[PDB]
């Protein structure tokens, strides 16, 4: 009856991973094809991405029970919403990206070991300006 | 070279991450939506569009090794929309309905139904793009 352990909440967990990369590589096939010219396909593949978000919030609904995939938090309101982005976000600029980064120079690929560098710094800024607004926050 | 280094691994995840977190932040925009906290939910949104660019980024060094949803060559609008139809057959012959049957042996009962409604929705999907790899004039 508990979501929480179940396969059903490792299920959600992935369904929503899979349908947020299906949004971005459709939004990215979009482009391609408007450079291309092609019109229809591209209006295609943004009204699909459209079917994408819908299906992933739906996913995400579900979740609210268990907590957000990123970091294990509950989610919903603006203050907890906040509190999950700054953890998830503290990680990347922390962890993940400088850590890509370092096995990227270690294998010898340079320009993505510094692309990763960047994101580093990107998702500083990002977790540094939600901490601004949850300082902010009246609710 | 990128093909089976630890680096195209390291991309697959961070583009996985990347369209999470755009999907997770326009979610929580559209709860301060409701609440009134509309600085909240433009910064949200603001970010949310970093996180495109970064999860868009990933995806033009994965062009080298293939889509990371299928493993298919992508780039022309041909080999997109068979990469695409790819993917959508997985999800409604084995992945949706694989997790319908989970759901419902687990007494899961509106979670089934929602991953069969999503099976029959990648099934439109895949047939939709097949219709328009017919018509692709390239
Ligand atoms: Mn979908
Ligand atoms: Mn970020
Ligand atoms: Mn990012
Ligand atoms: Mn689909």
């Amino acid at each position: 009856a508990q979501l929480k352990g179940s396969k059903t909440e490792e299920n959600l967990k992935y369904a929503f991973a899979g349908e947020s990369q299906a949004n971005r590589r459709y939004l990215y096939f979009a482009s391609k094809a408007d450079v291309e010219g092609q019109n229809d396909i591209a209006a295609l593949f943004r009204s699909t991405a459209e079917g994408e978000t819908g299906h992933a919030h739906g996913h995400l609904e579900y979740l609210e029970a268990v907590g957000d995939p990123a970091t294990g938090l509950p989610f919903g309101t603006s203050r907890q919403n906040l509190q999950s982005a700054i953890a998830g976000e503290t990680h990347e600029y922390t962890d993940m990206y400088p850590g890509m980064a370092k096995t990227a120079r270690d294998e010898g690929f340079e320009e993505i070991a510094n692309w990763f560098e960047t994101l580093a710094k990107a998702e500083r800024s990002h977790a540094n300006r939600y901490t601004k607004a949850l300082d902010g926050l009246v609710d």
